[PDB]
């Protein structure tokens, strides 16, 4: 979609049984707990169009989403069936949504709304993954506050009531850096610059405490075969939903294999993913000597975890 993003646009945010505006001022923010409509008016190629983008947050619940599909088939009747539709979960954005905001990042906070809950308040340190495409498109994904969370190859912001960190993994690159300046723009805060290795005390301590976070030779890198994960190919963001419980997924990292295996995938499916493995790595050229790393469902090593956008250690 070549049009260019710059149209006009509302966006409503599932609360219940209703679309509620979200405030204009904050368009291109959204709680990872929630689900949102946004209908997108623009004009290219000489030509007025709709579309009606259903995004749903990766925490939002079954019944938000039952109620988005009301929504907007309401939506949709009210405006005499001409926008085009398309259904988007959190991490597979088209290019032309993350094109919307105006250049900046799309920006996902932990928690949200529900009926019987209401709103959830912002906790008061903060951390958040910056990670960008290939293209280029940046997703600032809120996580928990602890150094475990951290991983080389992207930027991280950490807001306390006291200071702001903008920590910049050795393998970032300059748009992770530039979103992770802008949501600090958002959060009102002034950041303390900090790279790779050389943090200060204070940037630890914000954590509870210096401890091991995701790295690897690889998640290190700047350059970036970037990582495939291949279904027992997942395309967009890698995400943890996209890890099948009951299957065994491969993730290549190019120096390295990872078996990942399922909770409930059967002993077969080990066995046939693990042939596989050894054949792809020889179907190719690379290295006979190219690890084989297996890996249990909720047993992950931090050079796995690294890969995945804002990984939730309780996920399942
Ligand atoms: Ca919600
Ligand atoms: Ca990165
Ligand atoms: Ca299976």
């Amino acid at each position: 979609m070549d049009d260019d993003g710059t149209g006009q646009k509302q966006i409503w945010r599932i609360e219940g049984s209703n679309k509620v505006p979200v405030d204009p001022a904050t368009y291109g923010q959204f709680y990872g707990g929630d689900s949102y409509i946004i209908l997108y008016n623009y004009r290219h190629g000489g030509r007025q169009g709709q579309i009606i983008y259903n995004w749903q947050g990766a925490q939002s619940t079954q019944d938000e989403v039952a109620a988005s599909a009301i929504l907007t088939a309401q939506l949709d009747e009210e405006l005499g069936g001409t926008p085009v539709q398309s259904r988007v979960v959190q991490g597979k954005e088209p290019a032309h949504l993350m094109s919307l905001f105006g250049g900046k990042p799309m920006i996902i906070y932990k928690g949200g709304t529900s009926r019987e809950g209401g709103q959830t308040a912002p906790a008061s340190t903060r951390l958040f993954q910056v990670r960008a495409n290939s293209a280029g498109a940046t997703r600032a994904v809120e996580v928990l506050p602890k150094a475990g969370a951290l991983n080389s190859n992207d930027a991280f912001v950490l807001k306390t009531p006291s200071a702001a960190y903008l920590w910049v993994g050795t393998g970032a690159s300059e748009a992770e850096k530039t979103g992770a300046q802008e949501l600090l723009r958002v959060l009102r805060a002034q950041p303390v610059q900090v790279a790779e290795g050389s943090e200060p005390d204070g940037f630890w301590e914000a954590l509870g405490g210096k401890a091991a976070y995701r790295t690897s030779p690889r998640l290190k890198d700047k350059k970036m075969h970037p990582p495939r994960l291949f279904a027992c190919e997942v395309p967009g963001e890698l995400m943890q939903e996209d890890l099948a419980t009951d299957d065994v997924m491969l993730l290549d990292t190019w120096d390295q294999v990872f078996v990942w295996v399922g909770k409930d995938s059967q002993e077969e499916e080990k066995t046939e993913a693990l042939t596989s493995a050894k054949r792809y790595i020889e179907t190719d050229n690379r290295d006979r000597r190219t690890p084989i790393t297996v890996v249990k469902q909720g047993f992950e090593p931090p050079s796995f975890v690294g890969w995945f956008l804002g990984w939730d250690d309780d996920y399942w």
